[PDB]
């Protein structure tokens, strides 16, 4: 039943396996109903959507295990949080934050190696004291790396490896450009790699074909479904305050009967009748 | 500063003043360059959005104040929030809900009869409680009632007049069909009276300039955006599914300069 | 799990001494102690950390932020007051007992309070709750104070719906006798927990008095709380009237003691 | 509708101010009761007891805003919070702590130039990053260093100045032993200075006369009741452990009556 268990099966189920963002719960439950095994929360997805702040590390661990809390409550798909660096410079910050992640009914967290970033020991180090933390061995620990950005392929290799014997179940190497890039972390790694499709960034739109061939095992959305979310809400701020009425937006509106189906209000109201 | 002030000014440049729903603080800077002057905290909205659940009363007052406090903590609008019974039941308890939702940020909040409804009697002490447990003369207590479509006119307008004698400061009337209904509240109550224009229901949709000719001091689109994030959430989750990527459907998402300038990016 | 390590501290100690803790520093207390369960009391949460009486103001938030401080760095098996689910609907039950059990709570026991509702209102409450576990090793308890507001009878009568039910253990109030215990527990055919505050009705039974009325549990719910307020008191007043607290030093923890219990050095 | 102001006229009124710390909401209505005016939140007791943890940094904010909000709603008295280096790093982190600070329910807060210390510009930058980030005037900021154990007189004497010049309307020098010091200090600084008369430490127990004598605006106790009451509490866990029972220290308990007294049980039941 573990979360952790769940995120693991549906690796094995879905290669690669997608998994989307969720800005919060209502949308977790559309990514369950569109048939999707698995969910992420996107720490700039918290800053900006719940906290309408840019991702200048202003948001806290509070505020994220706050979303984790909601979403988890009510939507069972496994959830991968982005734990950014770990929350506090202090061993004790990592570990606490790796605990409060985990109880918060998070299956998996990845920590990644930025301060620039730090060196291969530090992020070792950082690594070692969250695959300490961590109770139940199911819950996921990813290492991410942003060294793309910053270092040439090669250096990304040398780290990849060091990040695995810390410990790391699985590796998220950002801005890769070149599917064969995926492939090499993974015949380095040894551990499930994960492809981050997301739109902006460096990397290119892979399709779920192009990332098998390169024995990718997970393509992330983080933020996909919100940025359409956002467009089509000012869309109707902006027809309402000009016209007056929402009347020309309604046509781009979920109905009554969508909404309550997504978030099973007839099976509430059917125990009530049981009742 | 008195965001409740905020709240009453609003009403006074703008007739009837649109305020709209945000579902989140993000929503909440959208509506705001959109040009609105007040904004809304739906229940329902906290409950299906917040918490992906139906609005059964499973929600909770804390679950409200988070939603409060992300939204003004970032957003100076005046914020409308959807408070209920009070979430308690008695006199301490809408108190501590007022007293916590104020103090969470909020510039007003509406409290209903809503139990079949309660007795005028027991809302007016309801109202009196709320508006004693107000620490800021400025900030708004609204009552909202569904007595016309409950007990009828007669019954209805009596509660107005009540209500307004207890303290409330405005009046929502519930599930309004004809502008006519609107006006008798004007006339009655004589205090601000607010449109619940939401959609989907079984009041029409009524324009700014209907409403103003009904007499309607405030025009509420308490889900309006919500619904469409939702479509277009949902459109994304379905074509990246079937597609196995998002490329068709890149057209329909916010840019990352707009995403940026929403939330002043480049200002920090 | 906690619900095993609950379970496990039953088994092994007979009865099991279960004491409240207030916050997470006495949870440490009373780990250090020896304990091998402690309580999260209700009317500690409402009276501690809110300053409030126990007339439903505190909420689950209020009960839940306590359970996360207290399991978060103190292993023992904690059983939590839930009151009567925090909500009318079983849906309140339902979300009530998956979030406490995700705080951390080993073990939470509901009531049939409302005067108390009907025997088929209780056992739907209980039937919401065990449905809404999902670690059946996750203990609900029925709590009733039948005995003093029906009588015998009805208590009986309701205990034996109550395990029908599915409540794993029965919480009796007000027993007077050893005697009536052991009938308690021959009718239930559960664990039964004895309540022994202090300042009520009922007598201070000491563990071998309970253990002969086939007692499984004793339950000290406020008892270190109590001492703890009379304590700060006493050094507020003493400071206050004397312009020092020189003289209630020699009542006072030290800093190596304080420092010892929540392992100060083992972190340094 | 200003604790910061309420905090100020309890400074004005009281001479020096003895300000207490509450463990929890229960105690800060103990504190009302017995007659002082304003309050405490030790940083120290937020991580030891309301979370049983070390005071090295593992607390957050959110575990304070919690504990300022429960004492707050409940209990009128000013309160003055710990609040440690802003939680954060950034002149970001220090506006949303001390917003979020106000905005639940404080009266005041003092924050350090601990890092060692930082530079005097570096914590130039904080208290003015703080001081422009309070939204009403009368919320204090009060600026807590130990400049003169680490750099010395020349070196604290520096500090402060400097720091009030940057906006702290208080000072909270650390490390003073003797009243002249806090006489000096005083008319240096030329804003309200509190001493730290907490125990076990190396601070003398000066008395509220004493500490008159010595220009000292306010008197803090910041853990002395919770010191208290987790040595009675411990006594009642031990002797009910070994005697099966807990009959012989009922005599050290505050009872029903007593605790329902304290936290107005009856006006509540009046209302409901």
């Amino acid at each position: 039943h573990s979360p952790g268990q769940a995120f693991r099966a549906a690796l094995a189920k879905e290669n690669p396996l997608q998994i989307v963002g969720a800005i919060n719960a209502n949308h977790a439950l559309l990514a369950q109903r569109a048939g999707y095994q698995a969910i992420y929360l996107s720490g700039g997805g918290v800053a900006a959507g719940s906290l309408g702040l840019p991702d200048l590390g202003i948001s806290t661990l509070d505020d994220v295990l706050t979303d984790i809390r909601r979403i988890t409550d009510v939507c069972p798909l496994p959830l991968l949080v982005d734990a950014d660096i770990g929350f506090g410079s202090s061993a004790f910050n990592v570990a606490r934050t790796v605990k409060s992640i985990a109880k918060a009914g998070a299956a998996a967290l990845h920590i990644e190696d930025q301060v620039a970033i730090v060196s291969k020991e530090e992020m070792v180090d950082r690594i070692r004291a969250a695959v300490d933390a961590r109770t139940d061995p199911n819950f996921v620990i990813m290492a991410r790396t942003d060294a793309l950005a910053v270092e040439g392929l090669e250096a990304a290799l040398d780290r990849a490896q060091a990040y695995v014997d810390a410990g790391a179940d699985m590796l998220f190497p950002e801005a890769i450009t070149e599917l064969s890039m995926y492939r090499r972390f993974a015949d380095v790694a040894q551990v499930p790699i994960l492809a981050n499709i997301t739109e902006f960034g460096a990397t290119p739109l892979f399709t779920t074909d192009e990332l098998r061939s390169a024995h990718v095992a997970m393509a992330l959305y983080p933020l996909s479904a919100f940025r359409a979310m956002n467009r089509a809400a000012e869309k109707v701020y902006t027809v309402l305050r000009q016209e007056g009425t929402q009347k020309n937006v309604i046509d781009i509106m979920q109905t009554r009967n969508e909404l309550y189906e997504s978030i099973n209000y007839y099976q509430f109201e059917e125990k009530l009748d049981a009742l």
